[PDB]
Order: C-alpha cells, then sequence, then structure tokens
C-alpha cells in the first residue's frame, strides 16, 4: 500500500476552516468496538474550556483504501453542515502528523441499546419515545434539505448524547429489514426510501429496541413485503402513531409522508402531551 508505506509525510491539503491544533487535543480510550475503524474518545480545548469529543484515526495497519475512505468521510462531513440532531464534524488534524478526524461524542451509545437497557420488567414513557422519534425526524429533514440520502437509517445508527439528544450517525459516507422494497429490488435509494426506514425505526422505538420482523429469515422478506406483509402495532403504541408507521411503509414512495410532515405530526403529538 504505496502512499502509507512510501510517504514519510502525508501531504494532505490544508483547509483552514477545519484544521484543529493538535496540542489542544488529548486522546483517551477506545470508543465502541471499532466495527468502523479505530475510534477514540478525547478531550478538546477551546472549541480555554474543554469538551469531550470522538476522534477517528487510521488503524496501525491501514491500507491506502482505508486512508481514502477516512479522507472521503471527512470531506463529506465538511459539506453537510451543522445540525443538532446529527453527529457533526468538529475539526481535523491533517498538517504535520497522523490524520485525525474530530467529531461529536455521544456518551450513551446507540438508540437501540439505550432503549433495551431501560426496558421495564416510566423511564421510557410515551413522551420520551415520541421525543426520540421527533428528534430523528428533525435530523432526517435537515439531511434531506442538504440533499443527503442516508440509506441505512436504523436505531443502531442513532446515537444518544449525555443529555439524551438524538444524533444520527452515518457509517456509510465513504440492513435488509430496514430497506424499502424499491431499494431491495432495484437498489433505488431515495429520500422516500429513507422514510420507509424511518417507519422501521419508529417501530424499533416503540418496541423499546425490538428486532424487526421477528422469526422471519432475511431471504424471505422480499416476497413477504411484495405480498403485502407489514409489522403489527407494538403494545406501547397508540393507533395514531401506528398509523404513521404504516404510512411510512406504503408500497408507492409518493404515498409515504415526507420528513417535513413527519416532523410536524410528531411535534403536534408532543404539544398535546
Ligand atoms: C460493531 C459494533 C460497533 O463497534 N459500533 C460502534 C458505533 C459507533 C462507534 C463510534 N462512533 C463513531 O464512529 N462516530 C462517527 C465517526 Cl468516527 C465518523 O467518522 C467518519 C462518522 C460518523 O457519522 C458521520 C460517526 Cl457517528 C461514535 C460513538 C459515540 N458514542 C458511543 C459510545 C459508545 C457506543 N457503544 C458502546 C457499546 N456498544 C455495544 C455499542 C456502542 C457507541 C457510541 N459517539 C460518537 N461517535 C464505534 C462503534
Amino acid at each position: 500500500d504505496p502512499l502509507l508505506a512510501g510517504l514519510v509525510s502525508l501531504d494532505l491539503p490544508l483547509d483552514p476552516l477545519w484544521e484543529f491544533p493538535r496540542d489542544r487535543l488529548v486522546l483517551g480510550k477506545p470508543l465502541g468496538e471499532g466495527c468502523f475503524g479505530q475510534v477514540v474518545r478525547a478531550e478538546a480545548f477551546g472549541m480555554d474550556q474543554a469538551s469531550t469529543v470522538a476522534v477517528k484515526m487510521l488503524k496501525d495497519n491501514a491500507s491506502d483504501k482505508d486512508l481514502a475512505d477516512l479522507v472521503s468521510e471527512m470531506e463529506v462531513m465538511k459539506l453537510i453542515g451543522r445540525h443538532k440532531n446529527i453527529i457533526n464534524l468538529l475539526g481535523v488534524c491533517t498538517q504535520e502528523g497522523p490524520l485525525y478526524v474530530i467529531l461529536e461524542c455521544a456518551a450513551k451509545g446507540n438508540l437501540r441499546e439505550f432503549l433495551r437497557a431501560r426496558r421495564p420488567p416510566g423511564p421510557l414513557s410515551f413522551p420520551v419515545l415520541v421525543s426520540c422519534a421527533y428528534q430523528v425526524a428533525r435530523g432526517m429533514q435537515y439531511l434531506e434539505s442538504r440533499k443527503c440520502i442516508h440509506r441505512d437509517l436504523a436505531a443502531r445508527n442513532v446515537l444518544v448524547t449525555e443529555d439524551n439528544v438524538m444524533k444520527i450517525a452515518d457509517f456509510g459516507l465513504a440492513p435488509v429489514k430496514w430497506m424499502a422494497p424499491e431499494a431491495l429490488f432495484d437498489e433505488v435509494y431515495t429520500h422516500q426510501s429513507d422514510v420507509w426506514s424511518f417507519g422501521i425505526l419508529l417501530w424499533e422505538i416503540f418496541t423499546l429496541g425490538g428486532s424487526p420482523y421477528p422469526g422471519i429469515p432475511v431471504e424471505e422478506l422480499f416476497s413477504l413485503l411484495r405480498e403485502g406483509h407489514r409489522m403489527d402495532r407494538p403494545p406501547h403504541c397508540p393507533p395514531e402513531l401506528y398509523g404513521l408507521m404504516r404510512e411510512c411503509w406504503h408500497a408507492a414512495p409518493s404515498q409515504r409522508p415526507t420528513f417535513k410532515q413527519l416532523v410536524e405530526a410528531l411535534d403536534k403529538v408532543l404539544l398535546a402531551v
């Protein structure tokens, strides 16, 4: 792997809007189980006040493709822009040292685990659940407005911060049970196919981290979905919210709600409470 083995220095372009002082950063201990590279928790100063951040770097046996993938993710996060309900880029270190990508840390893990850990034998009341859904919908609406199609929206890909804020994660910037039929069939991915996945995420939320389509082998799902199968209402779910889910799972992409509508609908339920 030429670039990494051959170059005693890696001449990435300086981008002053994002470059971050290496001596204002302090690397701590691994974050997660690194299914997505070596990711480390860290403290970052003057973002003279410290704050906890996450830092991604190359694994010490990274290939040139690993380098390209990290750089690609980096560049994509630059263009997306800031929103409260997504994991934001906070900075980069590219000049005169190892490549570091600095981003928001979510201390409480992903949304699926968060819910499962707090299952009753309350903490996960109707308002808390609607609020989770609402936040994600706001995140997706923002992403949509930036012309970004997620393609893998699921509770396992939503992260929870210290203050219980939902932040959409995206490990695909460089599964089947969450894919719209048109994506399963023709590898067509749209905002409306994200809406389908959001419906599945909604079901995930109200079953408190339940696994979609229980007892159904992934190979059977397409004929099942073609023949019109849909998941049933979760016990913790008002008919009206289930109605939303089912609209997200409309066969025709045009008959699924938009994320703007999902935000407004979920917002109204929140006020009502
Ligand atoms: C295979 C299981 C696994 O290892 N999952 C896992 C998920 C998330 C992380 C680390 N985070 C992360 O990668 N963020 C990130 C990065 Cl580095 C980039 O870089 C390009 C892009 C994007 O999206 C654009 C994102 Cl999100 C991460 C984690 C956290 N907090 C956090 C803490 C703990 C856990 N956790 C603990 C225990 N289990 C079992 C699962 C998960 C998850 C997340 N905040 C921010 N980013 C690493 C591994």
